């Protein structure tokens, strides 16, 4: 009766866009999480609800609280560039009706729209803490209304969890200064432990609950009994058609499924088993059908599998040689060796149901939305280690479609040795979130940081200031150090300490390290490398430049040593003086191709680092001359997606160092970086850096477009559609030597774009040719 959303005020046109597909009533505590407490008046909330719950809604309504009412703008934080990807299209169409415009800070990607001319900003946590400190510069801090926080449980660990923190805690060292509503803090996450303890820290309103619209069954089998979580029996399994291999019934399980038309996600602990896995139940799948690399069977979906095979197929990366087997058949695996643009095809097909059966790893636990009726979990033991509480959690969360289930089954299967640690998961529970700033070592990265950013800043100058925001951070909220940080950045010459007694002041190496967006104990490292690259520096190739924007804080592939000596000798003069310029002894190259010693527990022996990262710039190499990712792959043994992961990577760090040499006036060495970001992100050569200004237009489209005469969007804006598409149809890759009169393929949907409407060959020409016109006009 009184949740009914029509009884809540809201605007007409807006409560409309929500009734396309369901949202006529709300839950019970949607409800309750907005009316309990000063909540919907601007107070500070956190609150906790199961997977798939409808914590989506909850948000947006706060959002749109502050958008309209407060006329002031909102930032939107997720973890990962796809997931970031995924909400931004999602929240564009709702918000399109009164006139919003909502666009993105993601990785690698930034807005052609001033932030003066956007309502809500989507961003990753990288990109977002960089926003921020864009706005302390500015003091245009009064902009900003309010921040959303997906996935609050990041605040504990991770890679850059801690940046959640030092976001947080920035901003409620600011929000302190000032003491009617100021700024509103929306975090949610799942079931914590100590989430009282984050809604103490930001002040915020508490709310939490177990409501679930389907009702998750958590399981596990040992041989043919499945057991729930009190080790009792709840099933006695008997495979109705048995067939050979290691088989712990898990074909015979994944066709009980399809046979009562639904779908399956099967996670397995490595890459290899999910392609092995697949290829077991395609195989499968098309004998006992019948009961005995094809077209799809004739429903009335026989065109749209058609069209994802085919959309496959005019990709860089081409179609996947086990895919062509397997999606026939409904179908498919998803991990990480796999493009980006591969897998945001599979998802699509399965959340479709063109894919009825998805082998999958950890990367999609921890992805995009995407649920089912059985998951399927293999083994316990991942990665050679006992399976993480976190991700079992995450991976059991998808089972239960709302709206179409009417349960969600999970199935672990296990050994009677592996028994034990099974019902462990069942019955486990998410540890405490830590801080990320904690003290045997006094000084640690996160604190140095943190102090870095309000100093240079310039909202924290005095000696009592950085006490002050010693009481807002999350570390004080759960009941000296801070002294020893301001300390290194004396010691390293990043602040300034003036005789107004004791007062501390940015150096140009300090506000050069806050703009590039560098880690401290990087820049140390970074800033000597530069200054002897400057004394003797190669400028024959583009290696020695491409070497200073190759990323090595973290591995992204395993290097095999014989192939990289192998490749070593066959270099060319050229690059060889690049090497020993930098560090790499072939000495050091033989002695990893004989042993396998990796040492590197001496910290000098950031020699390794060295060898590991002119690997990597070879690679970055071939990327911006063109080479087909096929022939990086076997060149030098790394997956596509490994490849594609570390671009984006070198794009962004690319962009760090030029803006480092911006702030420190070095023009020489800043006038050669400044052109290798652009290059790095879409891995091509100077030529094609105008084509590629329209969106349509990667690599690949580029070359061809600029081998037919269009080398500029002004040579692309006069140009005649229908020629356009017969250029794009030759850059295509056929498993025949390719390069019956169907009248039939007028209309398929063979081109893929980001939130995408299916694009056909000629539609997708003529966007391109609109886009580049649109273009031209704005450049007078
Ligand atoms: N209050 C609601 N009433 C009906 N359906 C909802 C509601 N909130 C969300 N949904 C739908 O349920 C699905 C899953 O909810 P979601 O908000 O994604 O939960 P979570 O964010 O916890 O995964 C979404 O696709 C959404 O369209
Ligand atoms: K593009
Ligand atoms: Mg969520």
């Amino acid at each position: 009766d009184k949740l009914l959303l029509a009884n809540w005020g809201l605007p007409k046109a807006v409560l409309e866009k929500y009734h396309s597909f369901g949202v006529k009533k709300m839950f019970e505590w949607q409800a309750e999480c907005l009316l309990l407490g000063q909540v919907l008046e601007g107070k500070n909330l956190v609150y906790s609800a199961p997977t798939s719950a409808g914590k989506t809604l909850v948000a947006e309504l706060l959002i749109l609280k502050r958008v309209l009412e407060m006329r002031k703008k909102a930032l939107f934080i997720l973890p990962f560039v796809s997931v970031a990807k995924e909400k931004k299209y999602y929240l564009q169409s709702l918000f399109q009706e009164v006139g919003i415009k909502v666009d993105g800070y993601m990785g690698s990607t930034s807005p052609s729209r001033h932030f003066s001319s956007l309502d809500i900003a989507v961003c990753t946590i990288e990109r977002a803490n960089g926003l921020i400190n864009r706005l302390i510069e500015e003091n245009k801090m009064d902009l900003l209304g309010m921040v959303v926080v997906d996935e609050l449980h990041m605040l504990g660990d991770s890679h850059r969890g801690y940046l959640l923190e030092l976001l947080l805690t920035k901003i409620c060292y600011i929000t302190r200064k000032s003491a009617s509503n100021a700024v509103q803090i929306v975090g949610m996450s799942a079931t914590l432990p100590n989430l009282e303890l984050v809604a103490s820290w930001l002040n915020a309103e508490l709310y939490h609950t177990d409501f679930r619209p389907v009702p998750l069954l958590e399981s596990v089998k040992v041989g043919n009994s499945i057991y729930d979580s009190s080790m009792k029996l709840v099933r006695e399994f008997e495979p109705m058609l048995q067939v050979k291999g290691d088989e712990d019934h898990v074909v015979s399980l994944c066709y009980e499924t399809i046979c009562d038309n639904h779908s399956v996600l099967l996670f397995c602990p490595s890459k290899k088993w999910c392609e092995k896995l697949a290829d077991i139940i395609a195989r499968e799948f098309y004998n006992l059908h019948h009961q005995a690399s094809e077209c799809p069977p004739v429903i009335l979906e026989q065109k749209e599998l058609l069209e994802v095979m085919d959309q496959l197929r005019r990709l860089p990366s081409g179609l996947d040689s086990v895919l062509q087997k397997t999606v026939p058949w409904g179908v498919a695996f998803h991990h990480a060796g796999l493009t980006f643009e591969e897998r945001d095809i599979i998802e699509g097909a399965f959340r479709q149901g063109l894919i009825r059966v998805l082998a999958a790893t950890s990367t999609l636990s921890s992805g995009v939305n995407l649920p089912a009726r059985r998951v399927i979990i293999r083994t316990p033991i991942f990665g050679g280690r006992p399976l993480d509480i976190l991700t079992y959690k995450q991976m059991v969360g998808r089972a239960g479609r709302k709206g179409v289930d009417t349960v969600g089954e999970s199935i672990l299967i296990c050994k009677n040795s592996e028994k034990s640690k099974g019902i462990a998961l069942l019955q486990g529970s998410l540890k405490p979130v830590r801080s990320c700033l904690q003290r045997g070592e006094e000084v640690t990265g996160s604190m140095i940081r943190a102090i870095l950013e309000i100093i240079v800043g310039g909202v924290a100058s005095t000696s009592q200031d950085m006490h002050t925001y010693a009481a807002c951070t999350f570390l004080a909220a759960s009941m000296g150090a801070i002294e020893a940080c301001v300390m290194w950045l004396l010691e390293n010459e990043f602040i300034q300490s003036t005789e107004e007694g004791k007062v501390y002041h940015p150096t140009h190496l300090g506000s050069a390290t806050l703009s590039s967006s560098l880690s401290p104990a990087d820049t140390l490292d970074i800033f000597a490398d530069l200054q002897r690259a400057m004394k003797g520096f190669v400028l024959e190739n583009d290696l020695h430049i491409l070497y200073l924007v190759t990323p090595m804080f973290e591995d992204w592939t395993t290097i095999d040593w014989y192939r990289f000596f192998c490749l070593w000798e066959k270099l060319p003069t050229s690059m060889k003086r690049v090497a020993e310029l930098v560090g790499v002894e072939e000495g050091f190259l033989a002695r990893c191709v004989k042993g396998k010693v990796v040492a590197r527990t001496e910290r000098q022996h950031r020699q390794m680092a060295i060898h590991k990262r002119f690997f990597t710039s070879l690679v970055l190499l071939d990327l911006i001359s063109e080479v087909p990712l096929r022939e990086i792959n076997q060149k030098y043994g790394c997956n596509r997606g490994q490849i594609q992961s570390l671009q984006q990577s070198a794009a962004v760090y690319a962009g760090m160092i030029t803006v480092f040499s911006n702030r420190l006036g070095w023009h020489n060495m800043e006038l050669l970086l400044s052109q290798f970001q652009k290059r790095l992100t879409f891995g091509i050569q100077r030529e094609l850096c105008d084509l590629v200004r329209v969106s349509l237009l990667n690599a690949q489209r580029a070359r061809v477009l600029y081998a037919s005469g269009f080398h500029t969007v002004a040579d692309l804006a006069r140009a005649n559609i229908v020629e356009v598409e017969v250029i794009l149809k030759n850059a295509v890759p056929f498993k025949s030597a390719r390069k019956e009169a169907v009248e039939e393929r007028r209309n398929m949907r063979t081109i893929w774009v980001t939130g995408r409407k299916g694009l056909t060959e000629r539609e997708a020409a003529a966007l391109i040719v609109e886009e580049a016109r649109m273009i031209l006009q704005q450049d007078l």
